[PDB]
């Protein structure tokens, strides 16, 4: 029994830093939201921003729930967010999760 009308997905959850972060890169792993606005999600969007300065910019966008950010600074924190989109549109971002990159280290493997 329909209630009203479909729409964008609710506030998704914050991405969980996958494995271990890097100097200028970081891995994340999130999942599908509970409230898809009634419609089956289509694509997600991760907007990262340097806690230091409010400069949010879509760093990832696809159908997967796990990606790897790059072009960042080591020993520095970065507020990441998450948002899902459906046939209706994009919804609100998730809780800004602050993640501190690596202090800069590692062997020479290529």
């Amino acid at each position: 029994g329909s209630s009203g009308s479909s729409g964008p997905p609710g506030p998704c959850l914050p991405p969980r830093l996958q494995g271990r972060p890097k100097a200028k890169e970081i891995q994340l792993r999130w999942g599908p939201p509970l409230v898809d606005g009634g419609s089956p999600i289509s694509c997600y969007s991760v907007e990262m921003s340097p806690i230091e300065k409010d400069e949010p910019r879509e760093v990832y966008q696809g159908s997967e729930v796990e990606c790897t950010v790059s072009s960042l600074l080591p020993g520095k924190t970065y507020s990441f967010r998450l948002r899902a989109a459906n046939k209706m549109g994009f919804g609100p971002f998730s809780e800004k999760c602050d993640i501190t990159t690596a202090p800069g280290s590692g062997p020479s493997s290529g």
